């Protein structure tokens, strides 16, 4: 599915992602924005190294995630990529956790250091009940 900017707010919210690890929310939207543009289904194939980005945070096969076909993973969200590309986000805010849960935190994904960090990202959130 493709969220709508505030119900996945609210979801992320309900989920116990606000304040994870010291992470806002307005981080998580900022982040799932410009990863997957709210999108649960977008998968990424990385002709370079071969591993795949799946799901709301694109969260990639060769460290987090088990799809059998990325070289030399290993799998610390302990889930099939697939768990990675339902309509319900929970398996993935439990991975999203377990990334940050590393010493990098939420600068692990790249997207957020170029979209996020560092910016005024309260329009992400604003309106929401969050
Ligand atoms: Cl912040
Ligand atoms: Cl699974
Ligand atoms: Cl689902």
């Amino acid at each position: 599915k493709v969220f709508e900017r505030c119900e996945l707010a609210r979801t992320l919210k309900r989920l116990g992602m606000d304040g994870y690890r010291g992470i806002s929310l307005a981080n998580w939207m900022c982040l799932a924005k410009w990863e997957s543009g709210y999108n649960t289904r977008a998968t990424n194939y990385n002709a370079g190294d071969r591993s795949t980005d799946y799901g709301i945070f694109q969260i990639n096969s060769r460290y987090w995630c088990n799809d059998g076909k990325t070289p030399g993973a290993v799998n610390a969200c302990h889930l099939s990529c697939s768990a990675l590309l339902q309509d319900n986000i929970a398996d993935a805010v439990a991975c999203a956790k377990r990334v940050v849960r590393d010493p990098q935190g939420i600068r692990a994904w790249v997207a957020w250091r170029n979209r996020c960090q560092n910016r005024d990202v309260r329009q992400y959130v604003q309106g929401c009940g969050v």
